[PDB]
């Protein structure tokens, strides 16, 4: 089920994963001409746009009518900037086609050739769908955790397919994820551009070194019994979640181990069974989480046997509400239900105690 879509997603993320891994230090050193500030003061770089261009152009070459909700827009980009996006794509093509070309797979075609600056603008702007309750659409965060990317640390390339408001397929590239950093083993070929994790609803969750992406290894959450032995997953950026209220949850549950890292790589480590609880409580309750920050991990965690809800009500996340989630905060865990509900009710109590 969804065979073609899974192959398209996997290769699109794979090619964008090599580009963003390759760019990381060039964008950092040259963080005066490749980094733009958006209306909410968040950063956007040549990497974010190049990854969006590669993945939407692969989607459209294979599925010409498909709808895409992508984070970025080309509005306002100068020609000079868009020439830099094209150049990075072509430079990545020269490295990528030497080693990793996939037989019988097209990233571009006659209709969407990805040759000109106008092609780049058009492709980026096919990500302007607003989502919603009915029908099939793609959901894309080209670089999830751009601040992690700019710190030379973790970031992810995230794509999902949503159908009738439910995530059916997810694919997350984590180009800089080294599993030895945590407590685990790294697989053959992980060093060039990290790992790809993926899942289709009902068919399990799997991963592979990005450079391979042919041999897939099944993953599953772990099942620890005592919260005192568990490990939390939290972001690094203090403005993305309430770290002090997450510390209160940890103290109440006697949790003393925590991993901080940017992006939906966090969901991948939960799905691999390397940590137990992802916490993301909101500092301000007016914030609405973007669907592209959670859709790919939602199906991956579900298929790995975990649970995924908001941070207060303990209800499933609804990916049919448009570009954002109407609930407050996000919490995911290895389950079971008793563990998950203990974490979420503790979160609701801490938030209500403000
Ligand atoms: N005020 C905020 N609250 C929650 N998430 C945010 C906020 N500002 C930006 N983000 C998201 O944080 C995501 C990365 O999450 P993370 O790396 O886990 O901290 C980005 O893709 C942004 O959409
Ligand atoms: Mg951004
Ligand atoms: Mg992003």
């Amino acid at each position: 089920a969804l065979e073609r879509e899974l192959l398209v997603a996997t290769q699109a993320v794979r090619k964008a994963s090599l580009l963003t891994k390759r760019i990381q230090s060039e964008v950092i050193s040259h963080k005066d001409s490749t980094t733009i500030t958006k209306n909410d003061n968040s950063p956007v770089t040549t990497g974010d746009y190049a990854a969006q261009t590669i993945i939407i152009n692969a989607i459209k070459s294979n599925f010409p009518d498909d709808k895409v909700v992508g984070e970025e827009s080309s509005s306002g980009l100068s020609d000079a900037f868009v020439s830099g996006i094209l150049n990075e794509i072509k430079a990545n093509d020269e490295v990528y086609n030497k080693n990793y070309k996939k037989d019988d797979f097209l990233f571009t075609n006659d209709q969407f050739p990805l040759k000109s600056l106008e092609d780049v603008r058009q492709i980026i702007d096919f990500g302007n769908y607003e989502g919603g309750r009915k029908g099939r659409f793609w959901c894309l965060d080209p670089i999830d955790g751009t601040k992690g990317f700019l710190r030379g640390e973790q970031f992810a390339v995230c794509l999902a397919l949503i159908v009738d408001g439910v995530v059916q397929l997810g694919c997350i590239g984590c180009p800089n994820l080294v599993l030895s950093s945590y407590g685990a083993q790294d697989l053959k070929g992980h060093e060039s551009f990290g790992y790809i994790f993926r899942a289709v609803r009902g068919l399990g969750a799997f991963y592979s070194p990005s450079s391979d992406a042919e041999s897939w290894t099944k993953i599953h959450v772990r099942h620890l019994k005592d919260t005192k032995d568990m490990i939390t997953l939290e972001g690094v950026e203090k403005g993305h979640s309430s770290h002090d209220e997450q510390t209160a949850i940890k103290n109440k549950l006697n949790i003393s181990k925590s991993l901080h890292l940017d992006s939906q790589a966090k969901y991948c480590l939960l799905a691999l069974g390397l940590a137990d609880v992802y916490l993301r409580l909101p500092i301000k309750l007016s914030y609405q989480e973007k669907i592209w920050d959670h859709a790919a991990g939602n199906v991956i965690v579900h298929e790995a046997g975990g649970i995924h809800t908001d941070a207060m009500e303990d209800v499933p996340l609804d990916f049919g509400n448009g570009r954002t989630l109407a609930t407050k905060g996000v919490i995911a865990s290895s389950g079971p239900r008793e563990l998950h509900d203990l974490v979420v009710s503790t979160s609701c109590d801490v938030i209500q105690s403000r």
